[PDB]
């Protein structure tokens, strides 16, 4: 028994710290007078029994007891943390029987009136000081979610750095005792030889145990261990099957030479009574169009007037997300319009008194707002968590309830709300965190700061205040040295109204009608005077009998098929213009003694099947776009098949009259190796540009999965706009991005079951329990932030030690009020009755009973469930309780690949619960479900319309192996727009694959054509593969590229001046891409492809 200090030696003239004195070790005194008995129970337990000798009188007792008294609230969540903590100071203070401290030297005096112990050192050992940090490390506060480690470390995260946190302090004395590292000749054997470690207990290993809130050992050690397939590899699978599947043919390829019915026959013959019908009165014919016309754009000018601009367009009715975002509104309100305001230092910081005194003016300006439309205020619309609390506003200026300037002391108050939020609340009890207004953590090197204001009142006089704050926050002022930045939900809306001024397709339109006119006109003299005119305004007729013929049924027209039905039809229609016409122009040379009706009729005979062919094969690729979820695409596909019908019905009657009657009446006298006749030579270059094309298109399908998913509204924003600096400002500065709520859709009343699957902060909750799983789940998803669990709070609302709200008067069942701050009133549970060993609280009646109590009255004495924070959380059922709703946040979601993970990471996390029935909501949730199947959908949809143009394309031509030819060509087509996609930075999403299948229909377009004339023609021919290969392309291949120039002509013209960005990229690219891929592989790959088939 030799001790290190003893004897309680000097006093002190105030404060009672009445601190000891140093002994030496030669000392043993007498124990167990009674003060064993006081410190077994009431401190530091009752692990010792008939301790022989201790080392500390009953005064240092009692100093123990209180000190331990004021600490062990802090710590009582985690009970290994609590019992090491009493274990050391014990051992420490009272336990100097073995000798836990040595080498004292500095003494304030030697045995005068002030002799006490000072300044001295112990050893102890680092594998113990480890383990007992790492079961400290990280544990929550009691009255609020604060790091209680934080109060006793600062911002630690280091057991050194704790252990100094004890050195020197205002309680009783600081003796700066820690001194863990003793290398080299510590003492002898037993004779001063110290280490230190008393068996420390942690989360595991140890019959007690902690929290998954608390405590990172008490959570799943099997935190998610398949985690699901990174579906990235740094060997792309498809990429690489690709490679391998092509080398070993590669190999191959070197080293083995190294060594009766006639219906579709013969359906001429209702072409034939048709054409004979139209010129047969083709005035009434004519009639009947222009009147039907007067007729459909009457009905578009006054029904069906709406155009579908709200986002339900892309959103699939009948849906998951949609019925869930639906029940999120009629239960908790819709999400708040949002309004954030940025300002910035660049290159420093933004904090200074003179930003204080700019802001003083503006947060009370803006609840004034230059006087808006008929005297709307900020005050007036504002966000109430509850109808009396005050308007919220997230900004620092909340920090100090707007009172801001404390010129003298303002950094450190700032310090301290930033680091412990507690005791610095708004009007509303709500906290803010400083990730939500702060680009940087430490506020005084911050390069910028969020202000955030939201509203509740969702109609258009909120619009209509924006647009009003707009003009003065324009007009408003800024330092030379400042920035600032800002956003509405309006802002959008407006920008793509600002430059919706595209006259540029009007002069497109204008460029493809001027040269679809002049075709064929001076070749045997002046002709085609107002011809393509008429075939032009029957070709516009299509679209708009099918526009007016559809709104008859009630369909909802988007913008997107303003731009892209119209390109679809008259890249279709004057392409069947110029074959009709050539064959009518070549019929006209060939025996002219044929009257003009039987010269129509016999190219109507010749080609019509070609038209019907592509038509067949185009609508059928467009039925198959009809079964899809979101409407975007389904009336897409609606008016594309029925636009294409009314096309391929009134070229085939209306035009063929109009045709009849300009050649007759006009006179037209006919009397009769050029530049387009001198590419005949290029073809014995065969084999080169068919394995160019095979380059084209492997190197195509490998570069194919590059392409990216998605879309930003941030490019579109236009140059020089409010909101170009916004998003770059997002991008680098703001730490918080998308809420999430996960909320719980019908349970009953606190069974005891139900609730350990929710509970985080306790003992008996489920180790697949929700909070916990949402614990190990934020580490590595998009949730960073920590979640808002109202349960765990109502809970240790109740707890006595840290309750000066919940209080009655004699156990009333009636509370005492706020304003009544007196002792007469005792807690609302037992001090030894609180339950912390269980979840333990009311479960049937009673529990509601105190839920009501706990909503009752707001937290500003007791800061902890008042009814501001969880007003909203819950529709409670009078009968137990309905729903509700547990929040977080996505870490800032900067990228749109980002947003991809947000939602899949929003789709796994609710599928890991299959006991009880819950779902989260974020508002983008329900706009990112399409690219979970896009990529499947896409490959789904196009090789589906392939093989159904290689089925229709088959069965017209009767033959196989052209019809496989056809496919393998509009299959390589789409592959390489593909990969061009890829290298035009051309996102993938619906509307690019609405184009794309366009992109399908116009290359099966081009093909048919010259397919079909591949067929013989037997007089005047050659079976000779090639010769009718001549033939293909001295006929049919001019009228093509004449109809193939015009639009080109659009591409060009529409490039020179559409500012549109969203216009620029996935409609001038794509159908840029489109045109050329397309000619390319129809003018070049697909009539080498067929005389090398056919050559032997
Ligand atoms: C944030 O905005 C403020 C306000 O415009 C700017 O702070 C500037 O910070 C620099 C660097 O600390 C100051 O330079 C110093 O100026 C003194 C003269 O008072 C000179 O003797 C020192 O040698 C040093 O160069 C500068 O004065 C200060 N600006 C003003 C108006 O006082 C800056 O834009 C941002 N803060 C940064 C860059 O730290
Ligand atoms: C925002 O919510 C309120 C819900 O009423 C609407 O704003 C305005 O609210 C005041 C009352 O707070 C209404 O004034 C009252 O109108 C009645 C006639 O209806 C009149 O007899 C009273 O003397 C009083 O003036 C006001 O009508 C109402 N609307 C407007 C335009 O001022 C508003 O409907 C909501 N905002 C949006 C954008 O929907
Ligand atoms: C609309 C979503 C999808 C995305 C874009 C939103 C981003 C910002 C605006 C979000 C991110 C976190 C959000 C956030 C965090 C916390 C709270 C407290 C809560 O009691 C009301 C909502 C409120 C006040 C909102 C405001 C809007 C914020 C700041
Ligand atoms: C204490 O310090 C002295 C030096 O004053 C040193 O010689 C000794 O080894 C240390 N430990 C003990 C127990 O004396
Ligand atoms: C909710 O309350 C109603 C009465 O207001 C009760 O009929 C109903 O059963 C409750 N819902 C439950 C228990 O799921």
């Amino acid at each position: 028994a030799t001790c290190a200090m003893y004897g309680n030696c000097g006093k002190k003239s105030v404060f009672g710290n009445e601190l000891p004195c140093p002994v030496p070790r030669s000392f043993e005194p007498p124990v167990l007078s009674d003060e064993t008995s006081k410190l077994l129970v009431e401190v530091c337990g009752e692990e010792w029994k008939e301790v022989r000798y201790a080392c500390c009188t009953k005064d240092q007792v009692v100093a123990l007891r209180d000190n331990l008294q004021k600490a062990q609230p802090l710590i009582s969540s985690c009970p290994a943390c609590l019992k090491n903590f009493n274990n050391l100071f014990c051992h420490f203070t009272c336990a100097a029987d073995q000798g836990r401290f040595v080498n004292i030297t500095k003494v304030e005096k030697s045995k005068e009136d002030k002799d006490i112990v000072a300044e001295l050192d112990v050893f102890m050992n680092s594998s113990w000081a480890s383990e007992f940090y790492d079961s400290c490390k990280n544990i929550k506060f009691s009255a609020t979610n604060g790091y209680a480690m934080d109060l006793i470390g600062g911002g630690a995260k280091n057991y050194s750095q704790f252990l100094k946190f004890l050195g020197d302090a205002k309680p009783m004395l600081g003796g700066s005792p820690f001194q863990i590292n003793y290398k080299y000749d510590l003492a002898n054997e037993e004779k001063e030889w110290q280490e230190f470690n008393d068996e420390v207990y942690a989360c595991d290993d140890a019959q007690y145990k902690c929290a998954c809130s608390d405590c990172q050992e008490s959570c799943p050690h099997l935190k998610p261990l398949k985690d699901g397939v990174c579906k990235v590899g740094p060997l792309p699978c498809f990429s690489l099957s690709v490679l391998i599947f092509y080398t070993i043919c590669a190999l191959f390829a070197f080293m083995w030479y190294y060594l009766t019915n006639f219906f579709n026959g013969k359906l001429a013959n209702l072409f034939t009574k048709v054409g004979q019908f139209s010129v047969e009165n083709p005035y009434k014919i004519l009639i009947t169009t222009v009147f039907s016309i007067f007729v459909f754009s009457f009905i578009i000018f006054q029904y069906a007037t709406l155009e579908t601009d709200p986002i339900n367009l892309w959103v699939s009715k009948n849906s998951e997300k949609f019925k869930e975002k639906e029940y999120f509104d009629d239960n908790f309100g819709p999400f708040y319009r949002t309004e954030q305001i940025f300002v910035v230092n660049e290159t420093g910081p933004v904090l200074s008194y003179e930003t204080l005194h700019w802001w003083f003016d503006v947060e009370n300006f803006i609840t004034e707002e230059l006087q808006s439309s008929e005297n709307i205020g900020y005050q007036d619309l504002c966000f109430r968590p509850t109808e009396d609390s005050t308007c919220v506003i997230e900004s620092f200026t909340q920090y100090f309830q707007g009172a801001l300037p404390n010129k003298d002391s303002w950094k450190r108050e700032l310090q301290e709300c930033g680091k412990f939020p507690v005791n610095c609340l708004p009007t509303f009890q709500q906290p803010l965190k400083t990730n939500l207004l702060f680009s940087d953590d430490d506020i005084l090197n911050a390069h910028a700061f969020v202000v955030t204001l939201l509203l509740t009142n969702h109609t258009q006089s909120a619009n209509r205040w924006e647009e009003r704050l707009e003009e003065y926050l324009l007009d408003l002022k800024v330092p030379e040295g400042l920035r600032i930045s800002f956003n509405t939900e309006i802002s959008l809306e407006k920008e793509l109204n600002n430059n919706n001024d595209i006259s540029t397709v009007a002069i497109s339109y204008l460029m493809m009608f001027l040269y679809a006119t002049w075709a064929l006109r001076r070749k045997d003299g002046k002709t085609r005077l107002l011809l393509g005119i008429s075939g032009l305004l029957i070709v516009l007729a299509s679209i708009v009998c099918a526009a007016g013929f559809l709104t008859l049924f009630g369909l909802k027209s988007t913008l997107i098929i303003a731009e892209v039905i119209p390109f679809l039809i008259l890249a279709i229609g004057i392409d069947n213009i110029f074959l009709i016409t050539h064959e009518y122009d070549r019929n006209c040379e060939q025996k002219p003694e044929y009257s003009i009706d039987q010269k129509i009729i016999s190219a109507i005979g010749r080609m019509s099947p070609s038209i019907l062919m592509s038509l067949l094969c185009q609508t059928g690729c467009f039925l198959i776009a009809a079964f899809v979820t979101m409407p975007a695409v389904h009336n897409f596909a609606i008016y594309s098949t029925v636009s294409v019908i009314f096309n391929g019905v009134l070229q085939l009657t209306a035009y063929v009259s109009i045709l009849s009657l300009y050649e007759k009446r006009s006179n037209y006298k006919q009397i009769t190796s050029f530049l387009k006749t001198f590419y005949f030579k290029m073809l014995t270059q065969k084999r080169l540009i068919i394995i160019i094309f095979s380059a084209w298109f492997f190197t195509s399908l490998v570069f194919l999965p590059e392409i990216q998913f998605g879309l930003d509204q941030t490019l579109a924003v236009p140059q020089d706009s409010y909101l170009v600096d916004y998003f770059k400002d997002v991008y680098s500065f703001l730490n918080v991005g998308p809420p999430v709520y996960m909320v719980v859709k019908n349970l009953d009343l606190t069974k005891r079951q139900n609730q350990q699957k929710i509970c985080g902060k306790f003992t008996t909750c489920e180790r697949d329990s929700l909070a916990n799983v949402l614990e190990q789940e934020r580490h590595r998803s998009t949730i960073t932030e920590p979640l808002a669990n109202w349960l765990d709070d109502y809970f240790m609302f109740l707890n006595p030690q840290n309750d000066q709200c919940c209080r009655l008067k004699k156990g009333t069942d009636e509370v005492c009020p706020p304003s009544f701050p007196s002792r007469r009133c005792e807690t609302c549970f037992q001090q030894g009755s609180w339950n912390y060993n269980m979840s333990g609280f009311p479960e049937g009646k009673d529990f509601m009973e105190y839920l009501s109590i706990w909503i009752n009255a707001p937290s500003d004495p007791c800061p902890l469930g008042g009814r501001a924070p969880y007003s909203t959380a819950l529709v409670y059922n009078e009968t137990s309780v309905s729903a509700s709703v547990f929040r977080t946040a996505h870490h800032p979601l900067r990228s749109q690949k980002d947003f991809i993970q947000a939602y899949s990471d929003g789709v796994r996390i609710s599928s890991s619960f299959p006991e009880l029935d819950m779902f989260a909501y974020s508002p983008f949730y329900i706009f990112f479900v399409q690219y979970q199947t896009l990529g499947p959908l896409t490959l789904k949809l196009i090789g589906s319309a392939i093989i159904l143009i290689f089925f229709i394309s088959s069965v017209f031509l009767q033959n196989i192996r052209s019809s496989f030819l056809l496919a393998l060509v509009v299959t390589m087509i789409i592959v390489d727009i593909g990969a061009l996609m890829a290298l035009l930075g051309i996102s993938l999403n619906a509307v690019s694959l609405v184009n794309l299948i366009i992109c399908v229909g116009l290359g099966v377009e081009f093909c048919v054509h010259i397919v079909r004339s591949f067929t013989v023609v037997p007089s005047e021919t050659k079976k000779d593969a090639n010769s009718r290969v001549l033939y293909s392309l001295n006929t049919i291949g001019e009228s093509v590229i004449k109809g193939i120039t015009l639009t080109k002509f659009i591409g060009v013209c529409v490039l020179a001046f559409a500012q549109s960005k969203i216009f620029d990229v996935f409609y001038f690219r794509m159908w840029f891409t489109l045109i050329i891929v397309a000619a390319l592989h129809a003018l070049l790959f697909l009539p080498a492809l067929l005389s090398l088939f056919g050559g032997e």
